[PDB]
């Protein structure tokens, strides 16, 4: 068990602890549960999906990186595949408030970057902020996505965001998590190729500026992040954050990053380079390169 | 009349055009209307406050800087003083999506930076995004603020943001637009003193990192911006954006900036320096200095 899960696990119900102890054994438990694992968990406890998701939220919140607030939020995104993806909020000392990752964005990005094609529901241990409701309205699930919160009854996103602004208002038909491939040729080494592959999956219908970041860890692990625009612009997930969401959920920590690469167009209306390098230097990484698409 | 207002004005009703033509005569019309001016406008047209506010939204939207979307949004914040403040959205080529200013944030910041102590209502020509509903929930007006949208009936913010997240969740009692003065001594020249004065009005209860930016124009005009945190962190208004909101509403343009100063603490958990310089260099300003508080 990775040390982060240790207090949360200790507080779980006995039959849940038992069913989970095999799964959580590995330090690099991927903060995700396949359909099969969810079925076993249900057989061992008698919990249904929603109640299981709620019971598990302490483990998702245990992945939160909150040096400023000490307010840990956990979210579980439930893929249409049946896979459940954890997500937790992250705050970065030395950067800005605009670089913060919310638990809900972490869980959705985990699912999208893992290749999930659509989400069925999202379970969170605290009500989502307007920034997250706006982020969720970018998805191909639109206003129908169901949110599950402790003590409340389920609701579609349209109930949490009445008279919603979204891609339709800007006449955009390509929604986040729809299949996208921008056809940039992968060149360079492993890390730049991973960054370009991430840029190829970019959701960028508003500025048409593709970008992706890939981080290489001490042990050779590469974590990649694709850029995801939002119709309201500011809730956009920058490329670096995707990679850091993955690095953290998968059990690693910022001192394990060795190199990082950002791929983006040279003549692009929006440029990620400055915010990427500045946040990475804040986290300690200083080996940052940029490969540019054409 | 500043050229931006010229098409919008031409499309206004005749008795409105007549009443406004004196006010809009000056190129540097401050994109604000005092209680007296609103009274005159009502006498000249017979419009009540809400309908007047709607009639005026084309002039507020005429201040929008939208190189990416060409989607102009105008907002009118109505102060408790009776002053109405315009606001419009701004997009910055060469920066990121996180630097975007929404019309609603522009109008609220205009009011706060002008010294308005509380808002009564906000009128917008398009429904506010979740990012803005979250921004509005930081204010001392809380969930009671009334939003007015074309064709809809008025509603308090609590109707647009059900089961809201906000400062109470983080046990914060100091709300935005409450009186704040952090007591930093004003040192240096005019521009650094203006930046420190702006930092002294910072709403920063979450990171305790005060900052302010002041911009000096070719003609000697100084525009200042205070930092305003948000409970959901990301909707935070950075200091530079406050100053650029003011510079643009007041009729100036980015090539008029000569110098800029950012004031902030050296040992602060969050640092504005990198995003401030990078966005200003993108806008063309290259004379940026930083004075630091202690
Ligand atoms: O919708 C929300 C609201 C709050 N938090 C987060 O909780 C902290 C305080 O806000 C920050 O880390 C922020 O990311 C979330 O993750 N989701
Ligand atoms: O709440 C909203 C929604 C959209 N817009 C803006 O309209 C454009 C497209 O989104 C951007 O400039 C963004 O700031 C607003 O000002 N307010
Ligand atoms: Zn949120
Ligand atoms: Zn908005």
């Amino acid at each position: 068990m990775h040390p982060r899960f240790q207090t949360a696990f200790a507080q779980l119900a006995d039959n849940l602890q038992s069913a989970l102890e095999p799964i959580l054994a590995d330090k690099y438990f991927p903060a995700l549960l396949t359909g099969e694992q969810v079925s076993s968990l249900k057989s061992a406890t008698g919990l249904d999906e929603d109640a299981l998701a709620f019971a598990l939220l302490p483990l998702a919140a245990a992945c939160a990186r909150t040096p400023l607030s000490n307010f840990n939020v956990g979210a579980i995104a439930r893929g249409v595949s049946g896979t459940w993806y954890f997500g937790a909020n992250m705050e970065f000392i030395g950067a800005t408030m605009q670089q913060t990752v919310h638990a809900e964005q972490s869980a959705i990005s985990h699912a999208w970057l893992s290749g999930e094609k659509a989400l069925a529901a999202i379970t969170v241990n605290y009500t989502p902020c307007g920034h997250c409701r706006q982020f969720m309205n970018e998805l191909n699930s639109g206003l129908d996505l169901r949110i599950h919160l402790p003590g409340r009854e389920a609701h579609a996103l349209r109930d949490y965001l009445p008279d919603a602004f979204g891609p339709k208002d800007l006449e955009i038909k390509t929604l986040l998590m729809d299949e996208q491939d921008h056809g940039y040729a992968l060149t360079g080494d492993a890390l730049s190729q991973a960054a370009i592959a991430a840029a190829n999956r970019s959701h960028m219908p508003y500025s048409k500026s593709p970008s992706g970041v890939a981080l290489e860890c001490k042990d050779g692990r590469i974590f990649s992040g694709s850029y995801a625009e939002n119709a309201a612009f500011n809730p956009t997930l920058p490329p670096l954050q995707g990679a850091l969401i993955l690095l953290n959920l998968k059990g690693y920590d910022y001192p394990d990053i060795q190199r990082a690469v950002l791929a983006e167009k040279a003549d692009a209306p929006l440029i990620q380079w400055d915010a990427t390098s500045a946040t990475l230097k804040a986290l300690g990484c200083h080996s940052i390169d940029r490969v540019l698409l054409a």
